[PDB]
């Protein structure tokens, strides 16, 4: 094993494992540095500060960052309920009341990115993963579970059905409206089951994209089919913001005091006394626990002290 | 092992697929399983414009329709079934083929693409997923007619593997319609084969598209020069420029070793209807002489067409 860990079994080289000291599941992403390029090797690096940087409670969570002269481990949230492509598959559809439920909590997360600038570019089902509460934990925003570097045959599961106009008409595809799109898109999977725009090959799924018409079904409310206007609209420009859509009727019905708002960060976690003592009495000491914590240093004190919190 | 149809039992599920043991031969088969009550008269005629398309591709690397059970609420499409998988699959366990080894899956791979060109028919969706594999390592591409995959738009699909081998002309709103598609999916093809890897990569499809415009790829040192013209030749970006398959078909990489015997357009073979041999084992199934002559000489694709040609194994 590695770290205060121990490698249970595989899940892109990816184990699951459980924290030694705390007993926790994790997920930990393996990689090989000696088969990355300089350019690669950037990315990945630039990619694993902006996962240090996303505090939010539905981006999956970074714990540690174990760096070898030619390996890097990355220690990671594990959702033990999988994606949400695979949930929609065997219960089908969802009740209005049920995606609401987590469609705020998406909307928040991706919002909360679009503050600083990053947008997620491909968003999907299968990248929405869930928790034992059945809580949202989108993965991919920075580093990415799924694409190996280069070496690798892609087979971008799931990527089309989402995909803005411009990525088929040679428009750019750089703001954050296409996200934007997309969440339509998901938002439409989540109370149907089912694809909004569909086909039997690329060129087909186009030919419907393009048009940009989609069936409402019968059992869809009214609040819906007029919050899917707001999320699927042709026109780049024309497609509003989030902010301007946590205002949406249908996304607050059951939160009438309780409206959706830009998310907030909290303030750093970082000197709870229920798990500075805690860990004191398995052998921390009292200031390494606050230099790490400070520094946020990353490492296996900074680890186990976040793990404590589940 | 429970469920009968017709002369098939279901073993197990591989989209509705059964992996299925013809009962009279004890040969494997593909049952595809198609509820017909949920689809409506334009989806109807799709599904048979399909299957008509299906009973009339007879090449030796193309997967061959076997027999058409057909009810009241369900069609059963009975198709070969590929043993040895996925080419994707493969490449993913087994690394790159070394070049002696592609060329002559590529040999197959183009025969079969072009045969379907002749008769403008265009896959429009060649992938390595698409490439299945027999016992003997032979190609077997799916998906020519009806697609094991495309489940008429009610569920979720998930697309894997297409974007990377889509023509530029997707990415731009221009006419996706004729073969030089499928002449730039098999450049794609061809170098994957080769490389065990993509050209164009990407972490997103917004990267995978900027790759794909801009037409560069990277050549392995290992490559040999003449896979990298005949690539030349499948990945321009200008649609008309593309070469036919049919030219393609005299490029010098695809003959090595092939001196003699040149790849050239496939011909189909002359009917087969009358073997005595398959005659006489029918005939001691309970089959009848003239049943099992009208069938043959008519193509029914009912169960006695269909015993016979799986007794051709």
């Amino acid at each position: 094993h590695i770290g205060n860990y121990r490698l249970l079994k595989t899940i892109a080289k990816v184990k699951l494992a459980r924290h030694i000291l705390t007993g926790k599941e994790v997920a930990v992403r393996i990689i090989d540095k000696t088969q990355l390029n300089s350019s690669s090797l950037q990315k990945l690096f630039r990619e694993v500060r902006i996962m240090k940087v996303l505090n939010h409670p539905n981006i999956v969570k970074l714990f540690e960052v174990i760096e070898t002269e030619k390996t890097l481990y990355l220690v990671m949230e594990y959702a033990s309920g999988g994606e949400v492509f695979d949930y929609l598959v065997a219960h089908g559809r969802m009740k209005e009341k049920e995606a609401r439920a987590k469609f705020r909590q998406i909307v928040s997360a991706v919002q909360y990115c679009h503050q600083k600038f990053i947008v997620h570019r491909d968003l999907k089902a299968e990248n929405l993963l869930l928790d034992a509460d059945m809580n949202i934990k989108i993965a991919d925003f920075g580093f990415s579970n799924e694409f190996t570097f280069g070496n690798k045959l892609d087979e971008f599961c799931g990527s089309p059905p989402y995909a803005a106009p411009e990525l088929f008409q040679g428009k750019k595809y750089d703001g954050p409206e296409v996200d934007v799109w997309s969440l339509g898109v998901i938002l439409y999977t989540l109370v149907s089951g089912s694809l909004p725009f569909d086909g039997q090959n690329l060129k087909e799924l186009r030919e419907r994209v393009l048009r940009g018409k989609y069936r409402i079904p019968f059992y869809m409310s009214t609040d819906c089919e007029n919050l899917l206007k707001k999320f699927l609209i042709l026109n780049p420009s024309k497609r509003g913001t989030l902010e301007q859509i946590m205002k949406d009727r249908w996304m607050n019905v059951g939160h009438e005091d309780d409206e959706l708002k830009p998310y907030v960060e909290p303030l750093p976690d970082y000197k709870d006394p229920r798990r500075t003592e805690l860990m004191v009495s398995m052998g921390y000491t009292r200031e390494e626990i606050q230099d790490s914590l400070v520094g946020q240093r990353y490492n296996e004190v900074m680890a186990t002290y976040l793990l404590l919190g589940y």
